[PDB]
């Protein structure tokens, strides 16, 4: 039981490697393990959700060497008919990625699985991907339409063409990964375009695909073929010191090597909306991925009004980001963001828990929140076992007046092993001590 403790900030200073994108890394290992060939994965994250995912497709038969201290995997693929089943349920720890990828890919397969997770997974919705799986001739049970899962694995998968009914990356990326093994073609329309990381790593391992009037699509039977990665840093771990230093007088950062794929860089798009000062220089493509380092300084924001565009675009850093719209001037609203109800935790509800409890006028609604902008006090708030809830309070911590307590933060491995670390580094406070 560890929480998080913070005293204000002087500044922020320093150039930081943040560690690899979460994304990337699942969707890498996963298409990696069924390539034919070796593919090497640097930058691999090794946090807790991914790790979990490696050991799942382990446990099935795959080849990865984990070369945990040089965030380095070998993958000797297995190609795609090479996966064994596997003699326990498959563990996918906190991770929603996990088991919503591994359903595509497991869907199709000669064999069963059941695939569990840990307390807050176990309460996350799947009928989200059981229903067009279904469509597509797969059988998985599961009670009330959460994990545990069982899926009884059917060879002979159909094509559907399919329209997705949220803005879920997690949906597209299962049904493309079913479609690999599906007879005809598989086609998803997004009326809101989410992380395109799928698309981007298939073409990598020379998977083909097709597009048409509105929609992506694959084409069942083909071959994935190894390919060597290098995975960019996560803009979602970046996000908090984009943040920091964004808030705090006196600070001027570089991140390093960081994903800026345009699906993810909408933390960006609305701190500039909202008068940040970033800069964004160095731009590479590997992978079909492009990388690039972050550069920002301290800037007065004002509140915005969020469009729904960039919602699947910022999704995940919605949490940091109502830290900066708690100490801009003036009010920011956020509608047609009901999907952050649905994460590891209730993230509205958390942050607006917390920041009511920093001095913040905040106010839930239905599908987001509004804010006004103000002065974060020092206090108490708990993560509710959200990573990045965790993380945004600490961020907040380097301009509340006073210390802050931020409970229950022993998941912020499970995307950013060493977060307290490089927060430390670079001049945002923060103690990892025992809770109650
Ligand atoms: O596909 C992915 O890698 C992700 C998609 C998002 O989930 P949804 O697909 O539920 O929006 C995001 O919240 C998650 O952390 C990563
Ligand atoms: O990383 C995040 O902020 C949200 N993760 C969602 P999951 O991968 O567990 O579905």
């Amino acid at each position: 039981a560890m929480d998080y403790q913070t005293i204000p900030s002087q500044g922020l200073s320093g150039e930081i490697c943040v560690p690899g994108d979460k994304s990337i890394s699942h969707r890498a290992v996963l298409l990696a393990a069924i390539a034919e060939g070796q593919t090497q994965v640097d930058g691999f994250l090794m946090g807790a959700d991914n790790l979990a995912m490696v050991s799942a497709l382990q446990q099935m038969g795959a080849s990865i060497q984990v070369i945990e201290d040089e965030n380095i995997l070998v993958v000797e693929g297995v190609g795609m008919t090479g996966l064994q089943a596997p003699p326990e349920a498959l563990d996918c720890g906190n991770s929603g990625t996990a088991i919503r990828l591994l359903s595509g890919l497991l869907a199709g397969q000669p064999f069963n699985t059941v695939l569990t997770g840990d307390s807050s997974l176990q309460r996350r919705p799947m009928k989200r991907i059981i229903d067009p799986l279904t469509l597509m001739g797969a059988k998985i049970d599961s009670t009330g339409n959460v994990p545990p899962l069982k899926i009884y694995g059917n060879p002979r998968l159909t094509g559907i063409h399919y329209q997705l009914p949220m803005a879920s990356a997690q949906v597209k990326s299962c049904l493309l990964l079913a479609g690999l093994y599906a007879r005809g073609k598989t086609c998803i329309t997004e009326p809101a375009p989410s992380r395109d990381h799928t698309e981007r790593l298939l073409k990598h391992f020379h998977y083909t695909l097709q597009k048409d009037k509105q929609s992506i699509c694959v084409s069942g039977g083909g071959k994935l073929k190894a390919n060597d990665i290098s995975i960019p840093g996560d803009i979602s771990s970046a996000a908090f010191f984009i943040v920091a230093a964004t808030i705090t007088p006196g600070s001027a950062i570089r991140l390093c090597r960081v994903g800026v794929n345009p699906t993810r860089l909408g933390v960006i798009n609305l701190l500039k909306m909202m008068g940040a000062d970033i800069e964004v220089t160095h731009y590479t493509e590997k992978n079909e991925e492009p990388t690039a380092d972050i550069t920002v300084r301290h800037a007065r924001l004002k509140g915005i009004d969020i469009p729904p565009d960039q919602v699947p675009l910022t999704i995940d850093e919605f949490p940091v980001l109502l830290i900066a719209a708690a100490v801009a001037q003036g009010k920011t609203v956020l509608r047609d963001a009901a999907e952050l109800r649905v994460k590891e935790t209730d993230r509205i509800a958390a942050m607006v828990d917390g920041l009511q409890k920093l001095g913040i006028a905040a106010e839930s609604l239905p599908d987001g929140v509004i804010i006004q902008g103000g002065t974060l006090e020092g206090g108490e708030v708990n993560s509710y076992d959200d990573h990045r809830i965790a993380m945004a309070f600490a961020v907040a911590g380097t301009l509340a007046k006073g210390p802050v307590r931020i409970r229950n933060c022993d998941n912020v491995k499970t995307s950013f092993p060493n977060f307290v670390e490089l927060a430390n580094e670079v001049g945002m406070n923060v103690k990892g001590v025992r809770g109650r």
